[PDB]
């Protein structure tokens, strides 16, 4: 591994809002495969289903259009209409508290899910541990 194994509470049971601290955003994945953040609540496009693969990976998907949140290989997030490599996320629980989502395809890389105080999401290599950015925290629907 090129990363840690703490964990976070809780479960994939039921869809998820990803709250972002940094800036106060929830995580979006807009119909046309835009990623980005909002702080309007009542977003459609904020309720996220997450799932498991192998022990600590997730799928996070759009409840609303079926896209499954993905990043690239410039580090850009976008949704995408199906699963791949580029979408599967290492959730790890962070400052004994918050849940960071680590690009499994990039994880030798550090490239994290994270959103900038303004909403716009982070590009891969701009991420880092120690980020407010990089926090979530997930929030009933």
């Amino acid at each position: 591994h090129h990363h840690h194994f703490n964990l976070p509470p809780g479960n994939y049971k039921k869809p998820k809002l990803l709250y972002c601290s940094n800036g106060g955003h929830f995580l979006r994945i807009l119909p046309d495969g835009t990623v980005d953040g909002t702080r309007d609540r009542s977003d459609q496009h904020i309720q996220l289903q997450l799932s498991a693969e192998e022990n600590g990976e997730v799928y996070i998907k759009s409840t609303e259009t079926g896209q499954y949140l993905a990043m690239d290989t410039d580090g850009l997030l976008y949704g995408s209409q199906t699963p791949n490599e580029e979408c599967l996320f290492l959730e790890r629980l962070e400052e004994n508290h918050y849940n960071t989502y680590i690009s499994k395809k990039h994880a030798e890389k550090n490239w994290f899910v994270g959103l900038k105080k303004n909403g716009s999401c982070k590009r891969g290599p701009r991420t880092h541990y120690g980020q407010k950015a990089i926090l979530f925290l997930p929030l009933p629907v």
